[PDB]
RNA sequence: CUAAGAAAUUCACGGCGGGCUUGAUGUCCGCGUCUACCUGAUUCACUGCCGUAUAGGCAG
C-alpha cells in the first residue's frame, strides 16, 4: 500500500479521454480479477468536482509485490499507445487519506417492478401504481460506462471520493479497486 | 398638468325569375453539375441480488 503506480492519459486525435478511461478501466478490472488480491486502491489525482470530471490522470496504489504482479500480467499490450507508467514509488508519508466508493442507483424502476414481482407476486398495476417513474435517482457524480463479459449489459459505475482524514486503518478492496472501508491517499 | 376635462345610434325587413359559351390547333431544336468529408460525443443511467420498503446498500 506504500507504493503508487501513476498513469497519465496521453491526449489522442480520435477519441476524448473518457472512453479511453473507460477501456483502462475494463482491462484493469479483468487483470484485477485474474491477478486477485484485495489490496490494490485507485485514486483520481485531478478529479473535478466542479462539473463532475474524471480527470486526464490515473493513479492505482497498491505494494511492491501487487504492483509488480500487475504489470507482470500482458494486460498492457494493445494500450501503450495511449498512456504513461511511471515507476512503483514510495507515496509521500505526509498525506491526508480519502475512501473511493462505487455508488450505484435505482434510475429503472421496472427493475424494482420486476423484483417485487418475483418477491411478493404483485400485478403490472399495482407495481405502477406502487412505483411511480418519478423515482429514478440522478446523480451528479463522476461514472464510467462499461459492459461485463458475465452480461452483456452495459453499465454505469460510479466513482466517488470521500473525505480527506489524517490516518487510514486496514480494509478491503473490489474488483474495480473500489474500497468497501478501505482509504487511499491524496497527494 | 396630454386641441385638457364629458357622451347609448336604434327599432323593423323575402332579392329572384330565365338562359347551349362554342368551332379549329405540331411546342422545339441543343446540353459534362462537379470536387472533398470520423456521426459521436462516457449517448445502453443497463441486468440481477440483500431489504416489507419508493428508505438505503450490494453484485459483473
Amino acid at each position: 500500500m506504500d507504493h503508487y503506480l501513476d498513469i497519465r492519459l496521453r491526449p489522442d486525435p480520435e477519441f476524448p479521454p473518457a472512453q479511453l478511461m473507460s477501456v483502462l478501466f475494463g482491462k484493469l478490472h479483468q487483470a484485477l480479477v485474474a491477478q486477485g488480491g484485495d489490496r490494490i486502491g485507485v485514486s483520481f489525482p485531478d478529479l473535478d468536482e466542479s462539473r463532475s470530471r474524471l480527470g486526464e490522470r490515473l493513479r492505482i496504489h497498491a505494494s511492491a509485490d501487487d504492483l509488480r504482479a500487475l504489470l507482470a500480467r500482458p494486460w498492457l499490450e494493445g494500450l501503450r499507445d495511449h498512456l504513461q507508467f511511471g515507476e512503483p514509488a514510495v507515496v509521500p508519508h505526509p498525506t491526508p487519506y480519502r475512501q473511493v466508493s462505487r455508488v450505484q442507483a435505482k434510475s429503472n424502476p421496472e427493475r424494482l417492478r420486476r423484483r417485487l414481482m418475483r418477491r411478493h407476486d404483485l400485478s403490472e398495476e399495482e407495481a405502477r401504481k406502487r412505483i411511480p417513474d418519478t423515482v429514478a435517482r440522478a446523480l451528479d457524480l463522476p461514472f464510467v460506462t462499461l459492459r461485463s463479459q458475465s452480461t452483456g449489459q452495459h453499465f454505469r459505475l460510479f466513482i466517488r471520493h470521500g473525505p480527506l482524514q489524517v490516518t487510514a486503518e486496514e480494509g478491503g478492496f473490489t474488483c474495480y479497486g473500489l474500497s468497501k472501508g478501505g482509504f487511499v491517499p491524496w497527494f
